[PDB]
C-alpha cells in the first residue's frame, strides 16, 4: 500500500507478538505469537482478569493436587489467550510448552499433545496451532516427534547459532524462530561494538544465512524472524517468510512511509555460497558450542522463560489457595 | 615449623599442574596434571624440543594424511611428555583428550583407549594413568564407559556445575577437577564484585560443597581442586582430597610458613546438611543450565582447549609438511 507496513506485507507475512489480543487486529496480522513471558505480562493485565478466572475455575473444575490445579489452570489460560487471539486473525497462533521442559524429550511432547487436546476441546483444530518449544536438541527432537508422529506443527524458537537452525530444517519442522535482537545485545554487551548498519546487525545477518541457506536447498520450514530492537532489522530482513514484530514496532511501521526495498529471496539465497551440511546429535553440540552467543542466549534464555513460567505459577496458587 | 606446602601436604595430595617437568621434583608432587594448553605451551619450549622431533618421527611412520600423522604425532608427544613426568613422580599423570570430542562419546572412549596403549607401548601401565575428559554428559559416559568396561581412571575435568559434580559421582569416575579461578573469573566478570575472602571465593565454595557432598554420601570418587588465581583459595580447601597447582603458586607455598588450618574433612561432610540426588540426562542438562557460570566456563573452557590443540597441529604440520 503506502505505509511501511502494508508495503512489507508484500514481501512477507506479518505476525504480532503479544499476548494482549486487543491491540492485534488493528495491524491485521496473519499469525500471532505469544511465549511465556508475553502470558505473563498479559495475565497481570486488567482487561483480561476474566481469562485468568476462568482458567481457575477449569484447574478447581479438573481437581486433583494443588499441582494438578495450577497446571491445568496455566494451560488453560494460555488456551484461552490463544483461542482469543485466533478470533482476532485468519491464520495461526504459537503457543510455548514450559521453558522447564527444556531438556527432557518426552515432556515437551506430552504436553505438546495436551495443549492441542485442549484447544480441542474448545472446538479450535491443530492447524491454527504452532507449538512453541527451546531449540535444545531435544526440543528439536520433540518437535520432528510432533509433526511425524502427531501431525502436530511446531514453532522452534530461542534459535540462535546455525547449527539450531540446521538440526531443525533436517527436523522438517513447520517453522523456526530466530532471535535477532537478542544477537545484538549480545554483540552489544559482549563486542566492542554498540552499533551496527541495518544490514551488519549481527541479528539480521544470522537470520540472513538461516534464510539462504534453507531456500537453496529448498526446505520447506518457514523462516520467521523474531524479537526485534529497532525496524532497521525487520527491513533489513523484507523479504523474509515471515516476520512476527511486536505491536510497538508494528506502530512505527504504520507510521513511517519510506520506500521498503526487498532483500531475502529465494533467488539471492540461490546464489549465496553454502554448502549443504548434516548433523547427528554429536555434530550438532559441537557445531552449537562453536557458537558462544548462541550457546549463551539460549542458555539464558531458557532460564528466564522458566522464571517467568514460575511466576506466573507463584501469583497463580496465591490466587486460587490463597 | 614448616613451609605452607609441606603443611599443605598433611591435609591433602598436592599435585603439580605443568607440563614443564624439569620444575616438577623441586616440590615432589605426588601426582601431575597437563591438559591441551600446557602441552601447547611445554613443546613450544627450547627444552622439550627434543621430545617433539621423537613424537614427529612417530607420526610420519604411521602415515595417512596430513591430518592423520599430525594425530599420531600429538598423541605421542602426550604420552612422551607423560612418560618423562612419571620418571620424576611416584603417582599418575593427566593426560587429556581432544576438547574437540568433548560432544563425541564414542570418539573419546576410542581415543582414550589409544592413548593407554602408546603408554603400554612405552612400557608404562595404566594405573599410572588418569585420561583427562571435560566434564560434558557424553564426556562423563565416556569416564563412566572407560571405568566399568575397561578399566581405564579417568580424569574428568572443566567440572564447573553441582550437576556435573553430581553425575561424575554417580557415574563412579576415578577423580574430577574442579576449577577454582576460572569460577573466580567468571564472577569478577560478571557480578559487580572484584575481591572474596579465601572462605568466600565462590570457586572454593564450589569445591567445598561438592566435596562434602561426595564425603557425606561416600562418593569414592576423588576431589581434585584445580586452576587457582591465588594461595588463599587454595589454603581454603586445605583438606581436600587433591589439588593441582601450578609451579609459580607451589613456589610461593613453598616460601611462606604461617600456620595452616585444614578447612574440608569427611567427617565434618558426613555430619552437615546436604540431600543425595539422582540425576538422569534430563535432570542433570537442566540442573546444569540453571548454573550460568557453569554453561559458559564449560562451554568456553572447551573452545580454548580446543583451540589451544588446533594451534598444536598447525605448527606442527608446518614442522612436519611445511
Amino acid at each position: 500500500m503506502e505505509s511501511a507496513l502494508d508495503q512489507l506485507k508484500q514481501f512477507t507475512t506479518v505476525v504480532a507478538d503479544t499476548g494482549d489480543f486487543h491491540a492485534i487486529d488493528e495491524y491485521k496480522p496473519q499469525d500471532a505469537t505469544t511465549n511465556p513471558s508475553l502470558i505473563l505480562a498479559a495475565a497481570q493485565m486488567p482487561a483480561y482478569q476474566e481469562l485468568v478466572e476462568e482458567a481457575i475455575a477449569y484447574g478447581r473444575k479438573l481437581g486433583g493436587s494443588q499441582e494438578d490445579q495450577i497446571k491445568n489452570a496455566i494451560d488453560k489460560l494460555f488456551v484461552l489467550f490463544g483461542a482469543e487471539i485466533l478470533k482476532k486473525i485468519p491464520g495461526r497462533v504459537s503457543t510455548e510448552v514450559d521453558a522447564r521442559l527444556s531438556f527432557d524429550k518426552d515432556a515437551m511432547v506430552a504436553r505438546a499433545r495436551r495443549l492441542i487436546e485442549l484447544y480441542k476441546e474448545a472446538g479450535i483444530s491443530k492447524d491454527r496451532i504452532l507449538i512453541k518449544l527451546s531449540s535444545t536438541w531435544e526440543g528439536i527432537q520433540a518437535g520432528k516427534e510432533l509433526e511425524e508422529q502427531h501431525g502436530i506443527h511446531c514453532n522452534m524458537t530461542l534459535l540462535f547459532s546455525f547449527a539450531q537452525a540446521v538440526a531443525c530444517a533436517e527436523a522438517g519442522v513447520t517453522l523456526i524462530s530466530p532471535f535477532v535482537g537478542r544477537i545484538l545485545d549480545w554483540h552489544v554487551a559482549n563486542t566492542d561494538k554498540k552499533s551496527y548498519e541495518p544490514l551488519e546487525d549481527p541479528g539480521v545477518k544470522s537470520v540472513t544465512k538461516i534464510y539462504n541457506y534453507y531456500k537453496k536447498f529448498s526446505y520447506k520450514t518457514i523462516v520467521m524472524g523474531a524479537s526485534f530492537r529497532n525496524t532497521g532489522e525487520i527491513k533489513a530482513l523484507a523479504g523474509c517468510d515471515f516476520l512476527t514484530i511486536s505491536p510497538k514496532l508494528l506502530g512505527e511501521l504504520l507510521q513511517d512511509n519510506a520506500k521498503l526495498v526487498p532483500v531475502l529471496s529465494a533467488k539471492a539465497a540461490q546464489a549465496s555460497d553454502l554448502e549443504k551440511i548434516h548433523l547427528d546429535e554429536k555434530s550438532f553440540r559441537w557445531l552449537h558450542n562453536e557458537d558462544q552467543m548462541a550457546v549463551e542466549k539460549l542458555s539464558d534464555g531458557i532460564r528466564k522463560f522458566a522464571a517467568d513460567a514460575v511466576k506466573l505459577e507463584r501469583m497463580l496458587t496465591e490466587r486460587m489457595f490463597n
